[PDB]
């Protein structure tokens, strides 16, 4: 931060405070994560200066960004086994838009788990039908998904996308999609790191198209990626450029390469096994104390707690109470939530980031204890001060970026 | 680079080679540039880890105290530079900025009237709207505003766009606004090429007249790669919701902090001095090339861009020219001149821009030498000794003006 402190003290101080915020709070923000120094060094490189419209081999001065882009693609194939990879999407939404633009005509029907946040492009230019989860199980009901598919005849079925805490069976989506002659897209943003580590089934075996963010469980820089069958390659590539993007962010793409190389290491699997163990420990500990967990558990890194049903606090109340003791999570609409969307019945907890900084089972059992202390005693200052001190013990035990 | 070198040698190596390629070559690629080490440090920061859906003070996930500071500073500095009523710094790229504007100003199928020089359509703007092009006059190779007006009256665009193309002359936004008002169209300016010049006061500011102004934050503005929308207050709600949740999700806050840094740099007095040199350098390059017998599209330049009619001057195609110059260490793009009779991937022209070389310190004397090198190589494209001479003269300039 040498040059930036000299040039722009006010931005440099804000950046340092953001580092200290990430360090002094236990963030349990869904699928979010901490990237490596290597990843940040790539994003911060001179590749930001490069103008590289087009694709490797067919862009010019692009000889070296051809190397970093092609290695991003190679590593992506090694991780996920996809026939064709595009590492140019600027974000998940850009990856998603390109797929929709290829798979659909405007006005066509799409069947997906929930409509993101209609303002969203997917709801505006297409007839988006949601399947959600069953009111009794709080999980996907494949019978229900199939009935909707037969009734609405979507041209595209989407699985994933939502921050869902249970396994998604892509074989059963493929069966349903084939029955109604729909293409299948999976947005694996939340679970891509689990997929990479073999701990969630891989949608590439079944999907026409797979989109993802490169950040989150995959622990890369913020950005997107599309994997698809070879038959869609030409349309997908031209849709990304010049369809909806221009030049790619080659510094970010190099950083994608770095992250993908990390994900191919044996210790990434160990990492993701710890992420999932930690989430199970957290859920179980909360359950042991009377907290109802949506769907009664988790199969992944996410834990959704019904705080309203368990202790009578709203999700908004739970969120603020936790933030005040140093735990950052988000209020969450539970399935068929009676509370308004601004208030909600739930909070959503995710283990990737705290696991990256070193948290293990004992640490997550203590996090469960802290959460329970704070939420069950939300008006008791001594209790809250205790919780805050216990959060402080954990952060000091596991400092960020050492 | 120590962490990447330790962990991922292949990538570290490629990045080091890229740095060396930037240093060893004289890059004259239209509006491209070299950002500061401060800008890179911001992009390379831990702000990449932060999920910050929404806008400052109105976020969907909490813990946004500090990214609210950086995003708010980027907005405030953008207003100080361009005088815009509303600014959105979240667009991931120029094309995301542009798409958001079109989604707000237009319904699918509506007519839009916009410049094109490069000439179903693959671009979103051409595929989902009825995009009518204006270009330049065949004889002047400049915008003919009576023709623009004629097209507007004939086609009744709901949106008229000015800028966007890599045009070498000043664009009169007053005349565009008069035409837009006549046909009851909104006016958008894509100032990506000229944003730095506008910030420096060297090109008139389209914010005075436009409903919407889009830009990249890189190029002449010399910032990180990304987008920005400036717009009248009356469109602020629709614009912000079209960017999020319309077509994007979380912003890239590390990049936005890097925007703030670039905008800070652009506010300094030395930025105007830099832009003055950019434009002087391009005049020198154009005039030196004319003295060497090259025809310049429109006869010269008002900005950082110099478009050369290589086919009409010496009988090489833009493709041959681009290749010959790359072999001697000069990077430029072939381009379609107006009413170009060569095929689209062959072309008659090359386009040169001065921002990047100016950033590394080139002055008038340096750019006169660039013209002579270009003339030597292009006029002797099959003469190994003269090409090696060109190559050596490039190496003298790159040694004189090392990067970073």
């Amino acid at each position: 931060m040498s040059y930036i402190t000299k040039q722009d003290k006010v931005i440099a101080e804000a950046i340092e405070r953001e580092f200290q915020r990430q360090n002094s709070n236990i963030e349990l923000i869904a699928s979010e994560n901490f990237v490596s120094e290597a990843v940040m060094e790539a994003q911060g490189s001179v590749l930001t200066n490069k103008y590289a419209e087009g694709y490797p081999g067919r862009r010019g001065g692009c000889e070296f960004v051809d190397v970093t882009e092609s290695i991003a693609i190679d590593r992506a194939k090694a991780l996920f086994g996809a026939e064709h990879v595009n590492v140019q999407p600027h974000s998940g939404p850009q990856a998603n838009m390109a797929v929709y633009l290829v798979a659909l005509e405007m006005g066509d029907t799409v069947l997906g788990m929930n409509l993101s946040h209609p303002v969203n492009f997917s709801g505006k230019f297409y007839n988006f039908v949601e399947y959600g989860v069953d009111k009794d199980t709080e999980r996907i009901n494949y019978d229900e998904v199939r009935k909707l598919a037969l009734e609405h005849k979507p041209k595209l079925i989407v699985a994933g996308a939502s921050a869902y805490s249970r396994t998604i069976d892509f074989k059963k989506f493929k069966e349903i999609a084939d029955e109604v002659n729909a293409k299948l897209m999976v947005d694996m943003a939340h679970i891509a790191g689990l997929v990479a580590a073999g701990l969630h089934p891989n949608p590439v075996e079944y999907a026409d198209f797979v989109t993802t963010t490169t950040h989150k469980t995959l622990r890369g820089p913020r950005g997107g990626m599309i994997l698809c069958k070879e038959e869609y390659k030409k349309d997908i590539d031209k849709t990304i450029f010049p369809g909806i993007q221009g030049g790619p962010l080659e510094h970010v793409i190099a950083a994608k390469a770095v992250a993908f190389g990390e994900a191919l290491e044996n210790n990434f699997k160990t990492y993701q096994q710890q992420v999932v163990k930690n989430a199970k420990v957290l859920a179980e500990a909360l359950i042991n104390e009377g907290f109802r967990i949506v769907s009664g558990g988790t199969d992944n890194h996410l834990v959704a707690v019904d705080v309203k049903g368990s202790i009578g606090l709203t999700g908004k109340e739970a969120e603020e109470t936790l933030d005040s003791v140093g735990i950052t999570c988000n209020k969450n609409t539970i399935p068929f939530d009676q509370e308004k969307p601004f208030v909600t019945s739930g909070i959503r907890l995710g283990t990737p980031a705290a696991t990256t900084r070193g948290f293990d089972e004992k640490a997550f059992e203590e996090v469960a204890k802290i959460i329970s202390l704070a939420l069950k005693n939300s008006k008791d200052e001594e209790k809250l001060q205790q919780a805050k001190e216990r959060v402080a013990k954990l952060t000091a035990e596991y400092p960020l970026y050492q």
